[PDB]
């Protein structure tokens, strides 16, 4: 209700505290925004490592896949307004992501690769992060890194899938 959305506005402003608290009330911890991103994911891409661990110890499916294409398809695919799409998704999620590429299916691994910061990819992977899961385009978090030891903790992880899996 608007715990969960409650749940988002915490998830993006890194307050640990509020989150827990409405976790402890029954908010859930997979919640999406009408736009169609999580709690996990919103927190990925803003670098908010203090909840996202908050979010994984509470049970957050790391592998769930972003609702939100384009400002341009969501629109459309809605009926919304393209302002009305584009101030929410700056507002509510990002402003420094480039929000007329397309995003449907990236997972909080792919926005987490997008903002550059080991700290929440090493904790997205450990907890069970898939890093070849590739979004509705086809891209893994892989194909969206950078030279950098994010590639390098990638790399590591992928070569474990193979040698973990089953």
């Amino acid at each position: 209700s608007n715990k969960d959305a409650a749940l988002l506005e915490a998830a993006r402003a890194n307050n640990m505290q509020e989150v827990s608290r409405l976790l402890s009330e029954g908010a859930d911890v997979n919640a999406k925004h009408r736009l169609g991103w999580t709690a996990l994911m919103v927190a990925a891409i803003n670098r908010n490592n203090s909840v996202v661990q908050v979010l994984l110890a509470a049970g957050a499916d790391p592998n769930l896949g972003d609702d939100f294409s384009s400002v341009y398809k969501t629109a459309k695919e809605q009926g919304i307004h393209s302002l009305e799409v584009l101030i929410t998704r700056e507002d509510d999620f990002n402003n420094r992501l480039n929000n007329r590429a397309s995003f449907k299916g990236c997972t909080a691994l792919h926005y987490a690769v997008l903002a550059d910061d080991y700290r929440t990819v090493k904790e997205l992977l450990d907890g069970g992060a898939n890093p070849l899961q590739r979004n509705e385009m086809g891209h893994t978090p892989l194909d969206y890194a950078r030279e950098g030891e994010v590639m390098k903790l990638l790399r590591t992880s992928e070569a474990k899938y193979q040698e973990k899996q089953r």
